[PDB]
C-alpha cells in the first residue's frame, strides 16, 4: 500500500496556444492510509476532463483572470474536473468505494478536502461514470444554468449556440429544442456540423470555417433574426450576431474561446447595436449556480433515460494521452466532449 | 395675423464632424391659424435642445436635406386643434428648428408642462428627455444598492449631471470624467462627485479609473463607448452592471472602434444592458413628482449653457459635437 502516483505537470506559463511541450510527467509514491486533518478523503482518479477554460489557467497571472481562474502553479499538476473513487476516507458523507466528481489534480491518486460547490457525490450509476465530466457534471450544469436562468428563454424563440458540438453547446441546443425554439448551431467541420443537424436535431448548422461572411451565414440561417445567443466563441462571431439579433435579444456569455489563445485580443465593433435593439449581455460562471445541481440532476436524468437527450464523448486512454488530448482540444480535434480515462472502473 | 418664420435647415447629409456650413437659414410665412392638419396645435418655440444623438440623424429615419432639423424643445400653444391643449399652455417634445411649428401632440412624444416654478429650459434637460434618461437608466437599468461605486461617463452633460446626483443621494461613491478643467471642476464644486478626472489630459485611462476606484467599479453609466468601455471593463467589480445609453465617441466616426476587453464580462459576470429612454416615458409623472421637490429646495442643481436666437444655433449644435459646451446646450428661440 505505497503506490506510485503518476502526474502531469505544467512546465511554465503558455503564450498563444499550448503544445505537448508545455507539460511534463512525474511520479510520486503515495501511501494508501486514511488521510488526516480537516475532512480529507484519498481518491483514485478514474476520469479527467478537458474543458476549454483550462487555457485561462495556463497563462501568466493577471488580476482579472484571477476573478475566475487563479493560474496553474508551474511545475505543479494541472487541476481540473474529474470523477474519482474514494480509496480511504476521513470524511462523514464519504466512505470507501464511493464516487465523486469535482475538482481534482491531473494524476492517479489525490488527497482532497471535499467542499460543497467543489465536489459532488455520484448517487446514480446507471449512466456512464464519464458522463460526470460533461453532461451530468460541470458542462451540463453550464448549459442548464446558462440557458434557463441567464438566457430568459420563451417558447418559440430563435436560439443561436456558437461552437455547438462542445459539451455545453450540444446540450444547450436540446434544452432549447425541448421548448419549440428554432436552433441553429456552428461548428468548425462538416462532420461535426452534420452531427448537429442529424443526431442533435438542430434545425440548421454551418461550418464557420466554410463561411466567409459570418453576418451573411447567420442571415440565411436566421431570416427573422436572433433572440438568444449562447456565446462560447467571441470576437468576429459576436459582431456577426449583434447585426442579426432582434430587439430585446439576450446574449449569455459563457466563454470566449476564440480569444483565450490569442495574445492579441480581437475587437468587437458592433456593440452599439445593443442600444436600439435593447439587448442584454450577461456573463456568467456555473460555480454560482451549483446550488441548483440536485435540481439539475433530477431534471436531466429523466430526459436521458427516455431518449430525449443525446451526448457524444471522445475518450483518450490513459494519463499519457492527456497532454495531446488537451492540446488538440484548443484546435478542435475532438468530435464531442473530450474525456481522458486515467483508470477504468 | 401673418408672421415670418425662420428655420434652421439641414442642407445635406454629413460624414465625419459637422460644421456650421452643413445648415442654412430660410424663412417661410406663417398664418397664425388654428392649424393646418388633424389634431394639431400651432406652437411658438421658446427653447430648443442641442442633443448629441442629433449627429446620427445628420448622416445618411434621418433628417431630410432641405427640411428643418428636428429636436427636442419647449413650446407654447398659440392655436389649438387638440382637446388637451389651449392657447398659452406649455408643451415639451419634438419640435422643428423654427420659430413656429405645427405639431400633432401625442402622449409620450409630447408632454404638457404643469410646474412653471422651475426654469422653463429645464424641460429641455433636467426635467425633459435627459432627466428621464438619467432617472430610468440609473434606477431601473443599473440596479443600484447603497454604497456602490458609480462611474458616469460625460459627467458634465445633461444625463451625466443628474446620474451622479441620484447616485450621491443614494449614498454611492461617484466619479465622473469630463474633457476640460472647467467641466472637470463643476463635478466637485457644483455636483459633489466624489472624484473626477479629465479624460483628455489623461493618457492613462485604465490607470485613471484604477486611481479613482481603489475598490473598482460596480455601476457604469455609459454615454461615450469605445476605448473608455475597455478601461472600465478592466476595472469592473464582480456582478457589476453597465447601463448603455449612448456611445457619443463613435457618432462622428466613419468607422467605429473595437472593444478588446469583452472577455472580462465572463470573469466578473457583468450585465451590460442597452436602453432607450422612450420606453420609460410612462414613468415621467413618477420622475417629475420625485425630482421637482429636490430642484425646488436646491438639492438637484443643473449647469446649462445657453445660445440666444436661432441664428446662434448651427454654431451651437456643431460646438456640442466638438466638446465646447459647458453643461447642457440650450438655444433660446424666444423668451416666453
Amino acid at each position: 500500500m505505497t503506490a506510485t502516483n503518476k502526474q502531469v505537470i505544467l512546465k511554465d506559463y503558455v503564450s498563444g496556444f499550448p503544445t505537448e511541450s508545455d507539460f511534463d510527467f512525474t511520479t510520486t509514491t503515495v501511501e494508501l492510509r486514511v488521510p488526516e486533518g480537516t475532512n480529507s478523503v484519498l481518491v483514485k482518479n478514474l476520469y479527467l476532463s478537458c474543458d476549454p477554460y483550462m487555457r485561462i489557467r495556463m497563462g501568466k497571472p493577471d488580476p482579472s483572470t484571477a476573478a475566475l481562474a487563479q493560474a496553474y502553479t508551474p511545475g505543479q499538476p494541472i487541476q481540473g474536473y474529474g470523477v474519482s473513487r474514494i480509496i480511504e476516507s476521513g470524511h462523514p458523507d464519504y466512505k470507501k468505494g464511493d464516487l465523486l466528481w469535482g475538482i481534482v489534480a491531473w494524476e492517479e491518486y489525490s488527497v482532497i478536502t471535499p467542499m460543497t460547490h467543489a465536489h459532488f457525490k455520484i448517487q446514480h450509476t446507471d449512466v456512464p461514470l464519464s458522463y460526470y465530466t460533461g453532461l451530468l457534471g460541470m458542462p451540463g450544469m453550464t448549459a442548464y444554468a446558462g440557458f434557463y436562468e441567464v438566457c430568459s428563454p420563451k417558447e418559440g424563440e430563435t436560439v443561436y449556440v456558437s461552437a455547438a458540438s462542445g459539451a455545453v453547446g450540444q446540450l444547450v441546443g436540446q434544452l432549447a429544442k425541448m421548448m419549440g425554439c428554432y436552433v441553429v448551431g456552428s461548428a468548425g467541420s462538416k462532420e461535426k456540423v452534420d452531427l448537429l443537424k442529424t443526431k442533435f436535431g438542430f434545425d440548421d448548422a454551418f461550418n464557420y470555417k466554410e463561411e466567409s461572411d459570418l453576418t451573411a451565414a447567420l442571415k440565411r440561417c436566421f431570416p427573422n433574426g436572433i433572440d438568444i445567443y449562447f456565446e462560447n466563441v467571441g470576437g468576429k462571431m459576436l459582431d456577426a450576431v449583434l447585426v442579426n439579433m432582434n430587439m430585446h435579444g439576450r446574449i449569455a456569455v459563457c466563454g470566449m474561446i476564440s480569444q483565450y489563445n490569442l495574445e492579441n485580443q480581437e475587437g468587437v465593433h458592433n456593440l452599439s447595436n445593443i442600444i436600439y435593439k435593447r439587448n442584454r449581455i450577461q456573463g456568467f460562471v456555473v460555480s454560482d449556480f451549483y446550488d441548483k445541481y440536485s435540481k439539475f440532476l433530477e431534471f436531466v436524468l429523466p430526459h436521458i433515460r427516455e431518449g430525449k437527450i443525446t451526448y457524444v464523448e471522445d475518450v483518450a486512454d490513459g494519463l499519457e494521452k492527456a497532454p495531446e488530448a488537451l492540446v488538440g482540444l484548443f484546435h478542435g480535434k475532438n468530435v464531442g466532449k473530450q474525456v481522458v480515462v486515467v483508470a477504468r472502473e
